């Protein structure tokens, strides 16, 4: 049982560099659109402070260099949708694939392909943080990256990276250029709100350990849902609910174990600490599995 | 600080799956050859004993179904090359990257492209233990998915998936079909050797705290190589290689602490513990990132 992300060779055909003045980041390219984040617009100068429709307003198509790979596309138009600066090009992508734009809620997972001037480097999994921030791996050069999840070929992309806080967690955009959390594309000093433990995930990847043989922790105890929520609440987890409980319905059938016996379980760590014991090889109560994930890895 | 795959794309369009009667695994389809596990020609009850040289005997290219896909690729030569078959193909795969076969060492990390029936399905990052196992996470039919390096745009291949073990690790070999370890293609009850932990790559975690401002464990003592490998025997590490020494070097230059002096704080860790303490925000020593790897983060 490890992180695992999909595939990237759907994406990775569609990254390409964009440049504005000396300004520099990756892009998006779907069909005869480039989609990147606005802040590319930006002088130094600018960053500290932007007024984004002033500064569009004066620029023209001829100032945006867009590259993918050694070959340079045209820009023939340009627009803005909040964040997201949408470049017309005059060539199609050839290797666009079937995609969606789509919102993810926090605790959701999804792959992101870290790229820097338009030529993909890394890949690997992140979860929506319950504060709207993802603890990515995102060096200078990344803003523009993608975080996508695909399901039959169909590529769904949920993020654009644009900035690392200064606790250095990371901050983006979903693809229709809205900020996931109360950020804002300036270069000013931003702070998250507190974060929280995403339960329902902590719960998936307790019931992955047992399936790979792994139960020290386990216990005879059962609780009830409330009873489990006050403790986890104490605990700066967020509440379960009864469609989290539903949601785990298949990896209880698999093991055997009933969802409020884990929560127990998962109580009782929370209150007795891991007294030095790991499970799945972690120190820590791992919370960025959702149960999808835990199934697919497992079945 | 993640564990990081390379991007997967250049080696998605080289996956293919080979069926031989109904055994079916992954292979690599590279210019106009399909490199896959021997294992593919064993019926159920060839798996437990396979006689190789007198299964591929019976064996014509009309045998082999090779797909792209829904696509078939018409086999036109077929041979063994140690545990891996070697399938010459009427087509050469027009997405063939830049690519080298190598064999790595233990310690070493690379990218593991999942697959199942010639579909590729995730990636992550494996190191290779020194019991020659890998930490992976496999299905049933996942062999002859790869692991990888790439370096720029030169895709090298150093793991071919086989077989899971007992105890839920796993084993493969390299591209000319040389397992890693002391494992053979039989379906039979194998055990890894009693595993270590990767010192060179616990130094390389040490370097990267350091480069992060994380320093409380650099003390004043030093050591010499062979003195350090005769106690981290003793903890159960690996001891240090003349090539460890050397790929540690520009982590080395670029903290300014020698690689012997990070020795030393190894070593005093290893006789007295963290007491307490935390080194990246983690109580343990992490040893699946590379010097290479903590470079590239
Ligand atoms: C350390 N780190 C981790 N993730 C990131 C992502 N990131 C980034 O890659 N670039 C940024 N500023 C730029 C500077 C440029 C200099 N040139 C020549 N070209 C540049 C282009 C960019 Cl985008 N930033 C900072 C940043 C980016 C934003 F989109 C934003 F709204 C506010 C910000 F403060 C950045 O975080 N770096
Ligand atoms: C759970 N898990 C984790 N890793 C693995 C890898 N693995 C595998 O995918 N398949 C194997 N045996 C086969 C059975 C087949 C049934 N059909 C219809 N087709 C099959 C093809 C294969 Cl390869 N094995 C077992 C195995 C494969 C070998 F190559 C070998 F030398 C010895 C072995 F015991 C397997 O481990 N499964």
């Amino acid at each position: 049982f490890r992180k695992m992300a999909f595939p990237s060779g759907k994406v990775e055909s569609c990254m390409v560099q964009v440049t504005c003045g000396t300004t520099t980041l990756n892009g998006l390219w779907l069909d005869d659109v480039v989609y990147c984040p606005r802040h590319v617009i930006c002088t130094s100068e600018d960053m500290l402070n932007p007024n984004y429709e002033d500064l569009l307003i004066r620029k023209s198509n001829h100032n945006f260099l867009v590259q993918a790979g050694n070959v340079q596309l045209r820009v023939i138009g340009h627009s803005m949708q909040n964040c997201v600066l949408k470049l017309k090009v005059d060539t199609a992508n050839p290797k666009t694939p079937k995609y969606k734009f789509v919102r993810i809620q926090p605790g959701q997972t999804f792959s992101v392909l870290a790229c820097y001037n338009g030529s993909p480097s890394g890949v690997y999994q992140c979860a929506m943080r319950p504060n709207f921030t993802i603890k990515g791996s995102f060096l200078n050069g990344s803003c523009g990256s993608v975080g996508f999840n695909i399901d039959y070929d169909c590529v769904s992309f949920c993020y654009m990276h644009h900035m690392e806080l200064p606790t250095g967690v990371h901050a983006g955009t979903d693809l229709e250029g809205n900020f996931y959390g109360p950020f804002v594309d300036r270069q000013t000093a931003q702070a998250a709100g507190t974060d929280t433990t995403i339960t329902v995930n902590v719960l998936a990847w307790l019931y992955a350990a047992v399936i790979n043989g792994d139960r020290w922790f386990l216990n005879r105890f059962t609780t009830t849902l409330n009873d489990f929520n006050l403790v986890a609440m104490k605990y700066n987890y967020e509440p379960l609910t009864q469609d989290h409980v539903d949601i785990l319905g298949p990896l209880s059938a698999q093991t055997g174990i009933a969802v409020l016996d884990m929560c127990a379980s998962l109580k009782e760590l929370l209150q007795n600490g891991m007294n030095g014991r790991t499970i799945l090889g972690s120190a820590l109560l791992e919370d960025e599995f959702t149960p999808f994930d835990v199934v697919r890895q497992c079945s």
